[PDB]
């Protein structure tokens, strides 16, 4: 909201069909929630790519680092 310990965050495929949301806390990188998501559907070593904004998240960008918020929507591609 504005004083965030962690942010909602709903990371949804390509498919509208691939819908997931997690709470990514603001210090910790993206890559924890990449982890987490893939884990969540059993896709454990099979690992899909992110995007928010249309920029390329590497993993280790964290979501304050982004400017992100609770509410907000990353994508996958795979």
């Amino acid at each position: 909201t504005e004083t965030s310990q962690q942010l909602q965050l709903r990371v949804q495929g390509k498919e509208k069909h691939q819908t997931l949301e997690v709470s990514l806390s603001r210090d910790s990188p993206l890559k924890t929630l990449m982890s987490h998501y893939e884990e969540a559907m059993g896709l454990s070593g099979r690992k899909l790519s992110f995007f928010f904004d249309g920029t390329k998240l590497s993993g280790r960008e964290l979501p304050a680092d982004l400017g992100m918020e609770s509410g907000d929507l990353i994508e996958v591609w795979g």
